[PDB]
């Protein structure tokens, strides 16, 4: 099997005026377009490497494996993350369990911002779930470093902080992209795999 | 003593068309500004928490000393190893060096693009001189890490990688504006880097 | 200030048959004396470099500052976390806690044995308070990566995983010393830890 | 395909009175050992996650892969730069190479001495060969990173400096381990490595 592009799932302009139609084409067919194939070019490398023993050969391709691998699994995520229909806030028990670990939505709110706005680079933020204590937890990530694979945390949501998620837009001023991005998060997606980690 | 913003030495827009004006300005009078300014705010921190013996402070001050003083480093050097007046090739003794240590100036310039094209994520490549060997080599370092402080090398030339020094003009094709930045390398300035690292 | 090494709150011998008096001497006195040395010599350098506006020399003291600062930091921890009249559970608001975040003590233990066994090379295994969450949570750390200045995270006990904690004695055999080192945990000292974070 | 633990080329208490006979037993039949039993397990996970397209386990995998992977490539190495026939000088065109890049056979042992005294925590010092330069180069890896994997190098003499290396014989002393070394390196298994470079 080969990984392929998933399509986005809206329009390229339906999250404007928060994240404008020329970086959601770019960031979707140019960016994760690479990631997706990068990897698939990979993986075939580590195959052949894998079957001959060829132990040096694998630890060499680590690097393409996770940066591509990285960045194909976060995109997935990141692009059912947001919607035109986003933006609130969350209800039900994904609301309860906010609520119970980080003190209030907003709190929680200021908590992801501060984690995505402090990293030095590339990278993303991520609210997590912690499986083993059986609460929510924020994360950063270096580069295209997974949550789940780094972590051992299950990705809920993940606000993607590369230079090219935003600077086309809002320039150097990474917090008005963070800002903006808050009205487009969606909350039935972040819920469906809240719940998918319960039970 | 407090670090300052150098001034650019040429106007904004003296790159066209190989770097345009509004990411020159960007990057000079935003993302540097912010470097300095943060640097000096991280160098007065670490300032008390040596007086203190605070070491648990010390370390938790090192990324943003890192970040920001190598922010500060390496766009100093540089804005130098730009100009209007650059491109073609260097002349006299680093010419015969790099025609020694790579084999000719296009075999250099195809190791220092792969350097600079390989770096995932946000960072530079680097042509420096190793003074315990006496001779140039070529490293790539991530984010703000700057050369000399971390690898012991002298930085001759740097090539930011960031998506911000080519995103708004170049968009996700890095090997455009590695292709455009070889027309404004500053080699006289490159050339007094390496004379001063002889003798 | 000039560091100073503390001194061991018992004798060399206290902590057998569990880590014996060889590893105990060579660790206080060889180990944690060299961290505080060059901890001090480090710092000088770092206040000379500091007052030149050396950036450069800044962040080539980096590693120097983190791992004998680092080791400093840890080591100063671990002594006071073990007591020959240590062992059995903790009491009061700390086994409440142990309960509550854990499940159980033994759960906790497989939990913070499990961190430990797990570092890949040179490391520390901690139980530490997260302020923010207002629990515990377990960390592991590489080297001398203190936990407090690396996460934020407050340590209450600490379990070094370097080959000099236990070699000598345990060989290869990591989980015999992570097995026996549960015999001497000074619960009063954690304890104390713990109610320093709360109020 | 299924890897195995290479014999000793001479038995363990051949490197005598310059590494003592328990510890070259423990560092063979049982770190190796360990290395080549995991890496054996992490492979066969690796097929598996690589056949479901599992990018997240494979991404999970890699820090075992690359310690145990590693761990193998390096010892298996090591065992062959050393022998009870070994220390002196170099002959031949590596001498003359050692000479050329280092100036002189006391002032590559030196750098080769400081590279792996100067590892903090755990690692390995390298005499390598960079191909793409055509000349000797040394560097220095952290934990079980191996030479070639991580920067293309290919390894010649390399030099653990883990403390299992040493510290039942030598303790913290790194240094004294360091010294002894050199009356055991296998100049021809060095010559032979060399000389399978050129051409
Ligand atoms: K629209
Ligand atoms: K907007
Ligand atoms: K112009
Ligand atoms: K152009
Ligand atoms: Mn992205
Ligand atoms: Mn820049
Ligand atoms: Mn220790
Ligand atoms: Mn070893």
């Amino acid at each position: 099997m080969k990984h392929s592009l998933p399509d986005l799932p809206y329009d390229y302009g339906a999250l404007e005026p928060h994240i404008n139609a020329q970086i959601m084409q770019l960031h979707h067919s140019k960016h994760h377009a690479a990631y997706v194939n990068n990897l698939n070019v990979t993986e075939e490398k580590y195959q052949e490497a894998l079957a001959k023993g060829d132990v040096t050969a694998q630890i060499a391709l680590q690097p393409a494996l996770k940066f591509n691998g990285g960045g194909h699994i976060n995109h997935s995520i990141f692009w059912t993350n947001l919607s035109p229909n986003g933006g609130g806030e969350p209800k039900g028990e994904l609301l309860e369990a906010i609520k119970r670990d980080f003190g209030s939505f907003d709190k929680f709110k200021e908590k992801l911002t501060a984690a995505s706005v402090g990293v030095q680079g590339s990278g993303w933020g991520w609210l997590g779930f912690n499986k083993e204590r059986g609460h929510l937890q924020i994360a950063a990530c270096p580069n295209q470093d997974p949550l789940q694979g780094t972590t051992g945390l299950i990705p809920l949501l993940g606000i993607d902080v590369w230079e090219h998620a935003y600077y086309l837009q809002y320039k150097n001023v990474r917090p008005d992209y963070l800002k903006a991005i808050w009205n487009v998060i969606n909350w039935e997606n972040v819920t469906e795999r809240y719940m998918a980690c319960k039970k």
